[PDB]
């Protein structure tokens, strides 16, 4: 499910990968 809320994340704002 996260990978609807991640995917448009990771291609716009992929700031994610460095909170963990």
């Amino acid at each position: 499910r996260w990978k609807r809320h991640i995917s448009e994340q990771l291609r716009r704002r992929d700031r994610l990968q460095r909170q963990a």
